[PDB]
């Protein structure tokens, strides 16, 4: 049996320590109280969009921050993320004749996971940072101890953002006839650009052949729904926003449609396991190169034990080098087990270099070569590869090298290369998008 | 004040003399208590779709046979013109973002208007061949003597007709995934047939983008209304078959949806107008070299006393050489008036040659060129160019000469060079209707 | 293997005597050649909508003549005759929840099979009369020798019900906005009309709900599907009108979307079996007091041997007395058996009494015990009443007796009680409408 | 010449004396970069939805809290509240056959107006209690104190209701389907409960009917547009929640979809209107007792000059008493001229009375005396009455005498007798609705 703390009776990584435990009791239960994100509902019906991916007849896009930040708090920021991940929707969508289940790493991807649980610099040695949610990035004492107060303004900042991209999502600003405003105006002047340009063109004369047929007014034309999902890391903030089902009294994770648990905190007996078992919502799971097939179905069988087709993502991220050899064995023991799981890839957290300095890189090719070994792998098996799980950011930066044009070292991005990864930028987004959509063209044909 | 019959007291043109006026009297009380071909509702209907076309908002295809005959009546030859009506409407539809009202010259084109009213051959000298619902196409006197009978015998052809149109638009044949199978197998080995084959493609894809956005199921892809016209040109028929409406108690001519006024007929004091006059029937009148703009305005003011915009359409057949002097004048009238009417090409009936022999030729370079600078004038006076009116078969023949390919000299053409004319084959409509595509395209750019 | 003609080696029953065998020959060449009265896509689409009757999510309707008369074509009968099919369709529909699927007697139903083949009059003796399709009802030589020109004139006939009955159906007729205009003027007065009334009222209500909705365009609200069906009696008639479908090469019965066997015509060795076996349509057999639990699963094999959904409808009259003790048997040997077949119950062809005079009468009273008994033997035995089929008619008559106002003797109705059996009047279906109503609603309840 | 801040030039009254103008200041600096509540596009579509209400074919439905809470800050609150909402919308919606506008006092009516800018207790006086966004409730220095921080706290409380809200309204909770869970449980056992449930009767079989005509998968059935609004009365807030619409660059104050000018505030002269008068929002104005026609239509020059129908929406609160007396002048003078204007009732905030106490009363049966006055006095004038104005709560309580059952008094309504007003219960709201919807019928009839 289960319940919102029963996590706290588990062993436990990735937490930070508290300075004073009555005070995060008090700051836990002020949050108990304040409305939730979503609504069980939606996620219900995220589990149906789950489903009809995990059995071919859609595809997942799983696209947003690495995490999010307190300082970086602007509408322009989120809607610029929500334009790119519509233009991937909508070239994946054309091109592929494939519904896309959008899924934004959006209000509520704060808590990060850490190699080290601290940091040392020329002799000073302080607790390591795990995102604004938890403490903050600056090297110093005040900055660095945990602070329980930071997870109500996370909780404000994810209602605000997510109020804001519900209106854009139901509010015109997803409608069809928009497409050509999705383009950020730095994608331009090359092929890519014009490739986009050519495909929105397609989509207004299809939206215009449909007008000439008597279906202008459809809702299905001006509107679309997006999820939100986060890293489920910080358990002290989902219990506190686990709420009942009003009409069938069973518990959901209201902080978000979609969580998901990491490749360093899915410990079969561990605290992360335990919370998301019992909670109704999607979820997902970090599957890396340390993952062996016996590990995985066990995972299964707790995560999913009904086998309930819209339950269980599982987000594999191994490295460009390393994906020919390791997921054949997953795939092969998941279909012998005749287990339903939507198979995602995260070409991004396999393919981080670590210089001795801590400078993280990411080559665009090797994210390129990622993705398209898992599609060749799901070919060969006979199963389906069925989502994409990507950090991206709708600013005008370069942060991953390889691309088409040379990285920039800004400072901005300078968060993205040491705490946090470097994130695709809008560009390489689309060309994401645009090869993607060849393959499931080729997959469908 | 006007009935069914009020056309009898009127001078009258291209009428044929019957041998036993008793005998005529009873085969139309026979055909009198016979249902109608269409229903009031559905001429009102028509109306509507008029007006959208009148203000710029649709485009009207018309086309259909010369004149139907008894012996070729058969469900392939029904099929394959409505075919080449369907292709026609979607090349214009997809590429020009417009609404095509579609009417067939079928179920009913039967009376032929004659230059003389009679034939000689050799020193003997018989009534001409005014079309089956009169009289037979063979020389000799049982043939040409008019046979009230005949009356029924298309009246039968008719109702044949229309039922199998009516399943083919409401039943599955006009549902837009059919695209591809509406080209006829000789279209083919040409670079016109690629040029449909990717247009086909195009609207493939743009359904396949419905169906991924939740569309999938609208009745609006599945079927679509078809219209039927002929010449209103034997009385007899006509007023046996004008029944008032259930509902409002006006006459409708119920033999058609649309029934138009020849050139040859189109007598301001005559019976023709007169029976038009008084029916609720969208309606037409073929407009020639011979018009001139009073003539042209007292003829509206008849037709269309109250100018409603959905009543009146004006089908313009001048020849290639003479649109440009005749026209402008005409449309000009009409503007300076305040008239509302539909404007069309008859591109036809003004570019037969007869040679000495009576052999008729029809050269499509000509057919296109009028049709070019139908719209051409249009362009320069502020009006619209609102439709296209043909003669067109499916069959697999070449009756218009200076198309792609030379002539087909058949026998099974014959009919069509001596007592009717030459229709335009399926190379010739299509051709046409991407003419017409671009055309339009351009007006709305 | 099966041809069109393959019925022609088989045992016969109920067949006429042409007197000129040659004759008949050509008539069957002329009709060969004339057009189909439906497209084969139409019958597929009926067999989907048999599917969903047989599994208990739809209800048929199946209304008509009892045999269409020459004497009687008028547009007002096909009309008055639609009018109280869409008026119980809708009760139906309305009350319980449920689709109905609109199936008319008309357009082809002409043949009739006569209990003796042959008619004496004060010691003159003349072939029975069979339906206009074949002979005529005056007791006379040149009126009872079959001619072959009937058939054509039944297709004429055909054709002209059929076309009128699509422009009703698609062209505005059938809108639900017109609910109220379905009520034949004689329905007044009476509680039942009142009843009528305040449903339509109800459904006005629904639709301006609708309308405020912002679902006031769809095409759903304004249009419907009519399908046709008629014994298949008359073979030749069958045979000339069977055809190929254009896609898939398989054959159709296209004078109709359904066809049945009568009772006295479906030995399993004989030639209309034989017909139906190796067409397309759905098909129905009338299942009498004769029929036994062996003879029906053999029949079943035959009709249906892939035990496909949507094509068998059992059309089932045993007469009010007798039903509670055979249907029992028939639907356990079905069920043991795993069948799908749709249930109709047709109450009227066995309550039908015949005086020692020949005149005919039917007690409303009896007809209403039959569809009682029916959904209560079903309610019974766990299997599903799925349809009903009656012979009923919109002119102003009383011809079944113990209705709620005597009946009318007038002439009109006397063809209706001898050579034909009594129809149900409007007053009767519509209380027989809201009989099934009430019953189906508790079903699903 | 208008900008976000040029309401600060103006004269003002109700507005706060902050301690620290610099400390003011810069939260109002940290809000103008927090995101907005809602998008211009979403502004404009509320002012298309007043234009056709405005144009007599809707109904404008405006209910909420007198003032929010920080102590009431609960997801159960905001839902009970949005069921009653949903359930006089559909009330009206049904029994009309009229689309309802629905707008919520909810997620920022924070500020309140007070009579007198300070309060007496026992010789110690103090700032006035001017909502929750400004201070305190409390009767003590530090609770009084204007304390700008709480500009930031009223704020997340309202991305945390609006986000909550746009889930409720988009994500399945308002499907017509849950008509009956909108019922709270504590109307029952009442002929008004009973009536209800009768009507979400006959809604279930709207929809099933809807269903069975090929209808349920549509869109509109499911979801439902939901708006926020509150008096614009700290302009501070007001000012910092302004924000350029991103395509046209014109000004939107995007803290809520309509705003209103309350009727202490509503100086021609004054910074109210001035903030109002350059923002594209849906407006409205409180109209009481002593406007008179002259002010009102100088006040409509400014706030609507371009005559714009869906722009200004005038809430005419008179009491039960003076409605009759001083609406027929106001309409009179805007008929006169020619407005555009949507015209509502507030019938309850001209019918509280005061005792010497400072013991708020509101009696309901006045609150429906003054609604049906404004309908008759429309009726009277040729006018459309056209929207209600209400503040309501989802909690058990009873705050207005008068109703059914005699009050409560409970200390959880302490606030409400006091420094808030009355508001109706859910028994009120509906008998209300139920009222409001006989009354359109009537209209519309
Ligand atoms: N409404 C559809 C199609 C759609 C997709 C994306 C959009 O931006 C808009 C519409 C869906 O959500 O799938
Ligand atoms: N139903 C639409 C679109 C359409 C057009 C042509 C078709 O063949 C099919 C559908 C119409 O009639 O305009
Ligand atoms: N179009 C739907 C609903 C309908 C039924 C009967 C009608 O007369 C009209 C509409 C159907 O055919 O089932
Ligand atoms: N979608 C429609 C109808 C509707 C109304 C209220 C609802 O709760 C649901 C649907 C509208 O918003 O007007
Ligand atoms: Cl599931
Ligand atoms: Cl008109
Ligand atoms: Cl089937
Ligand atoms: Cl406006
Ligand atoms: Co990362
Ligand atoms: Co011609
Ligand atoms: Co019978
Ligand atoms: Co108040």
């Amino acid at each position: 049996s289960w319940s919102p703390e029963s996590w706290r009776a588990k062993p436990i990584q990735q937490q930070p320590e508290y300075p004073d435990a009555a005070h995060l009791a008090r700051v836990e239960q002020t949050l108990a109280g304040y409305p939730p994100l979503v609504f069980a509902g939606e996620a219900r019906e995220l589990r149906r969009q789950f489903a009809e991916v995990t059995a071919g007849r859609a595809f997942l896009l799983q696209g947003g921050d690495c995490a999010e930040s307190f300082a970086e708090f602007s509408a322009a920021k989120i809607r610029d993320t929500f334009k790119v991940l519509l233009q991937m929707a909508v070239v994946m969508t054309f091109a592929a004749g494939c519904p896309v289940v959008k899924v934004g790493r959006m209000a509520g991807q704060f808590a990060k996971p850490r190699s080290s649980g601290d940091e040392t610099q020329n002799g000073v040695t302080l607790p390591a940072y795990r995102g604004d949610i938890v403490n903050g990035i600056g090297f110093d004492e005040k900055s660095r101890v945990p602070d329980p107060e930071r997870l109500l303004q996370a909780y404000h900042q994810s209602t605000a953002s997510l109020n804001l991209l519900r209106a854009f999502a139901q509010g015109g600003f997803a409608d069809l006839h928009q497409v050509h405003r999705w383009n950020l105006d730095f994608i331009a002047n090359s092929a890519l650009a014009e490739r986009y340009q050519q495909l929105a063109d397609r989509i207004d004369e299809t939206l215009a052949f449909m007008r000439a047929c008597g279906l202008d007014s459809a809702p299905q034309l001006r509107e679309t729904s997006f999820f939100t999902a986060h890293e489920a890391l910080l358990l002290n903030y989902e219990e506190a926003l686990t709420r009942r089902d009003s009409l069938t009294g069973e518990w959901y994770d209201c902080s978000a449609h979609m969580l998901w648990i990491g490749d360093r905190t899915r410990q079969i007996d561990g605290a992360h396991v335990e919370m998301l078992r019992g909670v109704g919502n999607p979820i997902g799971v970090k599957v890396g190169p340390s993952m062996d097939s016996e590990e995985l179905i066990r995972l299964i069988d707790i995560l999913n034990p009904d086998n309930d087709p819209g339950r269980l993502n599982l987000i594999v991220r191994m490295g460009a080098d390393k994906v020919g050899d390791h997921l054949p064995r997953l795939i092969q023991a998941i279909q012998r087990e005749g287990r339903q799981v939507l198979w995602s890839s995260d070409p991004m957290h396999g393919n981080t270099i670590k210089a001795s300095s801590g400078y993280k890189t990411r080559d665009f090719a090797r994210v390129l070569a990622e993705v398209r070994q898992f599609f060749e792998v799901h070919q060969a098996e006979g199963s389906y590869a069925g989502g994409i799980h990507i950090e991206m950011t709708g600013q005008n930066v370069t942060e991953c090298i390889g691309g088409s044009r040379p990285i920039t070292e800004d400072g901005l991005s300078d968060r993205y290369h040491t705490h946090c990864d470097p994130r695709l930028n809008a560009d390489q987004s689309l060309e994401l998008a645009f090869l993607i959509a060849e393959t499931l063209k080729q997959v469908r044909r």
